[PDB]
């Protein structure tokens, strides 16, 4: 388009197919992300006004105007375009100075990069004439860290650059530290020109030289942690999954050259750590590798006086990238196989360093063991995991799986998030249980409950979900009791672990967005690192005594020195409250937004409505510490939150759905929280019921509904305390303690006598009473006769007597059908699939015990079994009857498997001495269990 008229027609319906094929939402992105080379060729030489904006997906001229002019005004203020900026501004409909000082970063950034490529009148001269010397030191004063940041935007590699500083001027380390770097590996290939306006390289020692002259810096020393991490990570984000993989290899010169002339600052802290993680995706890419093993292996290899001080870091960093780097492994073609020659010295290097490791600041001895253990395997592992004994990755995957339960662990999550997605993603199970590597009840006791905590995700395969279920099954019967896991209602001792030291919701914020830098995804861990930058930063300069205590024991020391941006001013780059919306999915998300906003004056929240909104889950695990922080905000002023929460709590509490009851949840550990929080001028606990006002009637029914039920029975004391049993009767009959149901009052006749013995679980008794009620029923035609054959069918299966129970059936429950079969052995029934009942699956493993010829269909039925009671029990919503006869499925079925496959005589007396050793806890186990 630069006829005219006509040809811009065509070119209207490419770039809006070019957006169709490319998953971008419009072509007005395609305008966003290419307008430096757009506008800088046009406004290079025409007005702005004659642009085509047609083009892109616009309306008028003014919207691309408005979406644009940062850029816009940058460039025509570097060509001296005045009147064209005028013209500009009187077009969208505002003032120069204010358009010019709202586009000041770039503005200042290009007319210092352009005008000493150039070297008469300047681009600064117009800021001192429009601004004023005093406005324009102040600007200059304010947007520092922005300008450096648009200083390593704006700057090109293909060219010698270890010429200017090695250069007999400033600073020659850098040269030193880029030539060291590009010698332990480099990519000696080139790329295409960067996009303009891409001045030349051997300018940024004086650019940087020049502006801090303006304005009074130690130009030989600017490099902060926090400068540096800031930069870097403005780098990193640039990139674009779209422009291709040249861009990534470009802009990982670009930070081969922020490190080498960042000096010490970032091989050392937290930009040591930080940019090691960052560089970790870049290290598995094929197209650019070599650069990033180079970087690596220089970090590593420098910062080693750092990595002595830090072996957890160290350790997760090291498991993740092997583990990396081993798929990478396993996983034109000439191009390829250097890569992967280059990969193989880099992983042997790292195997040797490792091997050769000494840290002083190692806490146990134990922990070093565990340290040298899982290093020194998985050098050495496969692309798969399986759990056979004696190999590799079956010592590490228990290596891993140990560590997880303790108190002072090696790992982080983001860390056991890669090496157990590598080792069960085709996972490999032992064929039989004498090989396994977590064999006997007394090591699956033990390590019976971690192995629970590891099949909460979705990265895992079939067979391990098999494996894990053979485990947990076996520890079932052995050890007695259920996973510590499954049974648990509220979430306050995760809260409570959150916020440890204190019990404030500053420290829980700070931990939850620690969280985020160690497991982004270079877009979270920026935000986490803002918000941490802009926080630390407010500390140190309001001096919250507070919020300073709180900082200190959240955030380690180098993520803490680094986030305070002392040297350099922080840089401007940085309904629901009514019922029916508790069934939204984003309930909790809207409502932490909207409180959040409601308090600008705490730091802590004023950063989080980013957060909230971009990163997923975070709202669900933030919510109480939000609310407790804006009701413990307002509680001297006007207590606005306080009512509008309590207003819609008499709506909210009162609601009977299932896409409501996970919200629900939410607001009930939400109110059990606060009561744990004390309320500033109290003079007992009784006080903290004044944080919101709850119905605690309501609110024990609504625990009641979402399977809550010593939450409950909280609750409905805190209610009956309140006034000086329609709800006590359902906490008690599920609530999991022997003797409660019997101290609650209800009226007498031979029904409720009858309600208590099949309670009880009576055999002969409740027989008695319900045989009586069925001949009346039966006699008198009545219609609830069928639910009391129900009743005495279960009757008779707890008793033992299974042909009564039988004959009972066939006059026409699942669990009675299937245990009756079972017992009798009637092994042609034709059993549902995909059901929820323990019957079922145990049945359905026997059955196939008997139609069929050959083991290894027996097996197979049987570790189905074993992995659909697994996927049963993470399915969550289960009372502590059902949770505890799940887990003896499973120990019925190890069992079956563990007699299966024996082989000799020795085998079988020792499976017999195992039911002796069994039956010792057995003796003064549950019944129902037993």
């Amino acid at each position: 388009p630069g006829c005219v008229t006509h040809s811009a027609l065509y070119a209207a319906s490419c770039i809006k197919r070019i957006a169709q094929t490319l998953k971008l939402s419009g072509p007005q992105e395609l305008f966003k992300l290419f307008a430096p080379q757009l506008l800088y060729t046009w406004l290079d030489n025409d007005s702005i006004q004659d642009i085509a904006y047609e083009i892109f997906g616009f309306s008028s001229l003014l919207d691309l105007l408005r979406e644009a002019q940062t850029e816009a005004a940058a460039i025509m203020m570097m060509r001296g375009q005045e009147q064209e900026v005028c013209q500009l501004a009187q077009s969208l409909g505002l003032t120069p100075e204010k358009l010019v000082q709202q586009s000041f970063t770039k503005i200042i950034a290009y007319s210092i990069a352009h005008d000493i490529s150039i070297a008469y009148v300047t681009g600064e001269s117009r800021m001192r004439k429009i601004l004023g010397k005093e406005e324009y030191l102040a600007n200059i004063h304010l947007n520092f860290a922005d300008i450096i940041s648009t200083f390593f935007d704006i700057f090109d590699q293909e060219d010698p650059i270890e010429k200017a500083f090695r250069r007999d001027e400033r600073f020659a380390y850098a040269a030193e530290t880029l030539e060291e770097i590009k010698k332990l590996g480099h990519l000696p290939t080139a790329l295409p020109p960067n996009q303009q306006p891409m001045f030349r390289a051997k300018y940024l020692p004086r650019e940087i030289v020049h502006l801090c002259s303006r304005t009074q810096y130690e130009p030989e020393n600017i490099w902060t942690p926090a400068l540096v991490v800031f930069v870097a990570r403005k780098l990193l984000k640039t990139i674009h999954p779209a422009l291709g993989p040249l861009h990534a290899c470009s802009v990982l010169r670009k930070i081969r050259v922020l490190i080498c002339l960042a000096g010490d600052h970032a091989i050392s802290g937290y930009p040591l750590e930080m940019l090691l993680h960052s560089l970790r995706v870049f290290v598995v890419d094929p197209e650019c590798a070599d650069d990033a093993l180079g970087i690596t292996q220089y970090l590593i290899k420098r910062g080693d006086e750092y990595l002595k001080r830090t072996p957890s870091f160290l350790a997760g960093y090291a498991l993740s990238s092997l583990a990396d780097l081993r798929v990478f492994l396993s996983s034109q073609e000439s191009q390829f196989k250097a890569t992967k020659s280059k990969a193989q010295e880099f992983h042997a290097w790292f195997s040797k360093y490792l091997a050769a490791y000494d840290s002083p600041e190692f806490k146990d001895e134990g922990q070093k063991q565990a340290f040298r253990s899982i290093t020194e395997n998985a050098a050495h592992i496969r692309a798969s995991g399986n759990a056979e004994k004696g190999t590799h990755e079956s010592n590490l995957l228990l290596e891993i799986l140990k560590d997880w339960g303790r108190e002072n662990q090696l790992l982080n999550e983001p860390a056991r998030d890669v090496a157990l997605s590598m080792l069960c993603g085709v996972f490999n199970i032992p064929p039989s249980s004498r090989l396994d590597v977590i064999e006997t009840d007394e090591d699956a006791i033990k390590n019976g409950a971690v192995v629970w905590k590891s099949c909460s995700s979705q990265r895992l395969g079939g067979e391990y979900l098999a494996w894990a279920g053979r485990v947990l099954g076996r520890s079932f019967a052995a050890s007695g009791e259920v996973p510590e896991d499954l049974l648990r209602e509220s979430q306050l001792q995760e809260y409570r672990r959150l916020s440890q030291g204190v019990g404030s919701s500053e420290e829980g914020l700070l931990n939850l967005i620690k969280s985020l830098t160690i497991s982004g995804d270079c877009f979270t861990a920026g935000l986490a690192e803002a918000a941490l930058r802009t926080i630390v930063s407010d500390a140190i300069s309001d001096n919250d005594h507070d919020l300073l205590s709180a900082c200190q024991e959240s955030l380690p020391e180098p993520l803490l020195i680094a986030s305070n941006w002392d040297p350099y001013r922080t840089p401007l780059s940085d309904e629901v409250f009514s019922a029916r919306a508790l069934e939204n999915p984003n309930w909790s998300q809207h409502l932490a937004i909207r409180l959040a906003l409601s308090a600008p004056k705490i730091v802590t929240l004023r950063v989080l409505p980013p957060i909230l909104s971009k990163v997923k889950g975070f709202a669900e695990r933030a919510f109480p510490f939000v609310v407790h922080l804006v009701l413990a905000y307002q509680l001297d002023k006007q207590q606005s939150a306080k009512r509008e929460l309590s207003e819609s709590l008499q709506e909210w509490l009162n609601f009977t759905s299932e896409p409501a009851k996970e919200n629900l949840k939410l607001l009930i550990n939400t109110i059990l929280y606060l009561r744990t929080q004390p309320l500033p001028g109290e003079s007992s606990i009784a006080d903290r019921a004044h944080w919101l006002d709850v119905n605690m009637a309501s609110a024990a029914a609504a625990a009641t509904r979402c399977g809550m039920y010593k939450v409950a029975l909280l609750f409905a004391e805190l209610a009956a305390e309140s006034t000086r049993s329609d709800i006590l009767l359902e906490i008690f009959e599920n609530i999991d303690d022997p003797d409660a149901y019997y101290g609650l009052s209800q009226d007498a006749s031979l029904s409720t006598v009858l309600a208590r013995l099949e309670y009880e679980n009576d055999g002969a008794k409740s027989l008695a009473f319900r045989g009586a009620q069925y001949d009346s029923h039966l006699r008198g035609r009545d219609l609830q006769s069928r639910q009391d054959c129900n009743a005495l069918i279960k009757a008779l299966s707890s008793l033992g007597l299974a042909g009564l129970s039988n004959s009972l059936l066939q006059s026409q429950s699942l669990d009675a059908t299937f245990t009756t079969a079972r017992k009798l052995e009637i092994w042609n029934l034709p059993a549902p699939v995909n059901s929820d009942s323990w019957a079922v699956t145990v049945y359905k493993a026997y059955q196939s015990m008997y139609q069929a010829q050959e083991l290894d269909t027996v097996r197979s039925m049987v570790h189905d079994g074993l992995k659909n009671t697994v996927r049963h029990l993470s399915s969550g919503s289960l009372n502590t009857s059902v949770l505890r006869q799940q887990l003896g499925a499973l120990a019925a079925l190890t069992e079956l498997d563990d007699i299966l496959n024996v082989r000799d005589q020795s085998e079988l007396q020792c499976t017999l001495a195992t039911f002796e050793k069994r039956s010792k806890w057995m003796m003064s186990g549950r019944y129902a269990d037993v």
